[PDB]
């Protein structure tokens, strides 16, 4: 009944709408009443988005494993790794760089006097490693298990193209009616992704309506001063580092932002990388990338590569430890990063896990979370999560994207 | 091996002492070493007082109500009863009236907006009375119970005073061989209390060690103003209306504080109004008042005449809302006044249940604790706790001996 007008203008238009909607009846006590009313619409969004991603990250991968090198994707790899970690470890640094500038916590004045303690750590590495393979690849699908799809879709793709170029001629034949259909089905997910996506205008407005009403109100003070050097860092982020590594890359800057914005404000306004991936994916696919990249550097670039949580995870290390006056200075300064780059890496593809994974990187440093005014200082980050969480989203997964783009103008 | 020096010589000793000693070692950061090594002897101290309760309580209100008339109980009770309603009634409005005058969390930015909700609310008063009630009173004795205990040896006393009445007279020998074997037991604990209290002044030095330690580093900023203003009111809740009605009832104000300090240093020092008893007893003995008085007035206030918490809970419910900016005013001053009343009287006799019980107190009027800032600015008041606890304690004892010593002076 639109008929249709265009998305990037409807969806924009429930953006700014939904947040001023969401802003006036949250600053007027209404935010529980917006939580009956609008809530399970932005929800139906998310509920659609969610429901394509297994499939369409399964089959995608199939067949790009198999319509590219096994040479290549190994090469790809070890390439989108070594810039993922890269990419993650700058954004904090020019997150601390943000509170330094900028100085939230600061001026409220609540210091405490214990640590460390004494204290454990120890990610359990092994663990994490054996299980990216997993042991019924059914079973992986049928329950969420992305990176353990991952690593069977590799496989299978592998075997396939394999067994294309085998003696017999029967079975290059079963070869391809599994790889057409798998494709069928890929194919076909990218093709309800559109579907939902005329949804996304009602889904956009109804989720800022949302996070606007239930926590915009919390945007005050000091608590103000931390979104700030979140925000005006994370859109540095954006402008410093992508814009750079594209224009350095030789892919169009504007034109990539062009590309968009699609899984640019499905990543801001769910705060879900894994909910936004087929729509990040159809971006990639859109743009003209090759599937035997994109289906495999944005599933795992949707859970590995967070410089939105690593950054705001810096700046809330930073709030935390100036609300307590406890000079953090040149080894912690440090050992942020490190751990905010670990507690992102890290972090799940979720609604402010990344907040809830503050908690390793402040434990990393002096302070733990026992005590008292460590709390109350983390509570109000608490308050003011949902609003850091969506640019954070949107640079997480904006940073798959340049990810891929540039690594894929390299083969 | 002192062999003994003065007790309130040594007992002023170790608390100006070991608060210094606390007070250094926790800055230090030490924290948990003063916890680790002093604190048992600060433990052992309130092990010790506790172990007498049960029986001293019992015992001394078996005898007084038999040394009482039946009459008496019900003149003093409801005598006391209006009077600690009042006290607890005019110590919030004298907590109010310093968070008014101080201004704890103004100056701390932080603002929030969901309510009330609904909400909920009733004391299930129909539970507590037919409580006060026992059905085992051996059991009451044999865990804690002191309210069910109280209800049994008033009824057991007066029953006892029947007997002695009676026609046969080998019943009125049994009745003997009773009430004084009980008043064996009474007149025994006066003397362990006394025991224990040579002990105290390590009980004292190893207990503020430990508060001092653990929590005086967070009195500071916008926490140091609602300590000052609870403390220069509690302080001003001794002079103003305990002075003063001792002065008009003529009974000396500066001999009264003389009868002690004991349970005023037991009281600071434990924070356990339970735990108190015992010296408050025997400081109700020591000073002279007859034992069908204060062996009632004491147990109750005990728990019913917290002065010092609903002075806190007062300050404390203004600091929260001034850290929100939430301005209360008219209705909510006085509907702060009947809660903070209710919520002391209320709070158990044990530490910071106070602390706990401001949650009722802040739920009364507009903020919810589920709000971030809410539960932000209440953690920080979680800091500065046992330092308030202090003081409120030892007001919430001396208030229940100035209501004993003027209802006894007027008895
Ligand atoms: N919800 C975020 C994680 C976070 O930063 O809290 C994401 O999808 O990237
Ligand atoms: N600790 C106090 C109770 C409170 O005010 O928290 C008492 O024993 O009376
Ligand atoms: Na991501
Ligand atoms: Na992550
Ligand atoms: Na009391
Ligand atoms: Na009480």
């Amino acid at each position: 009944k639109y008929i249709e007008y265009p998305v990037l203008q409807k969806i924009l238009i429930g953006l700014i709408l939904g947040a001023i909607v969401g802003l006036i009846l949250g600053h007027y006590g209404y935010a529980h009443a917006v939580h009956t009313y609008v809530k399970p619409f932005g929800d139906l969004f998310v509920r659609l988005l969610k429901m394509l991603v297994m499939p369409i990250v399964f089959a995608s991968l199939v067949v790009g494993a198999a319509s590219i090198s096994p040479a290549r994707l190994g090469r790809v790899g070890v390439k989108i790794v070594v810039y993922y970690l890269l990419t993650s470890a700058f954004a904090v640094t020019l997150g601390i760089i943000m509170a330094r500038l900028f100085n939230p916590g600061a001026g409220i004045h609540l210091a405490v006097g214990g640590q460390q303690f004494q204290p454990k750590q120890a990610p359990p590495l092994v663990h994490i490693l054996l299980d990216i393979v997993p042991t019924n690849p059914f079973g992986a699908l049928a329950n969420g298990q992305v990176l353990p799809t991952i690593f069977f879709a590799i496989i299978l793709g592998i075997a396939i193209t394999y067994l294309m170029n085998s003696e017999n001629e029967k079975v290059r034949k079963s070869a391809e009616t599994l790889l057409d259909a798998i494709n069928g089905l890929a194919e076909a997910m990218y093709k309800i992704v559109n579907g939902v996506m005329q949804y996304a205008p009602i889904g956009v407005f109804a989720l800022i309506a949302y996070v606007m009403a239930e926590q915009g109100v919390h945007v005050v003070g000091e608590l103000a001063k931390v979104t700030a050097a979140v925000y005006v860092g994370l859109t540095l982020q954006i402008l410093l580092v992508y814009f750079v590594l594209l224009k350095i890359y030789g892919i169009d800057p504007i034109s990539f932002i062009k590309h968009a914005k699609d899984a640019m404000l499905t990543a801001f306004v769910t705060r879900s990388s894994s909910g936004t991936l087929p729509v990040t994916m159809r971006v990639a696919k859109e743009m003209g990338i090759s599937e035997g990249i994109y289906s495999f550097t944005l599933p795992l670039g949707a859970t590995i590569n967070m410089d939105g949580t690593a950054l705001y995870q810096g700046v809330c290390t930073f709030f935390i430890a100036n609300a307590l006056g406890s000079h953090l200075t040149v080894g912690q300064q440090l050992t942020i990063v490190l751990t905010a780059v670990l507690a992102s890496i890290g972090t799940a593809g979720v609604p402010g896990a990344g907040a809830i994974m503050l908690a390793m990187v402040l434990h990393s440093v002096g302070l733990p979370l026992t005590d008292p005014n460590v709390a109350a200082a983390y509570a109000m980050i608490l308050g003011i999560d949902a609003i850091l969480d969506m640019g954070a989203t949107m640079v997480n997964v904006t940073g798959d994207l340049t990810g891929t783009a540039i690594v894929a103008k390299t083969e």
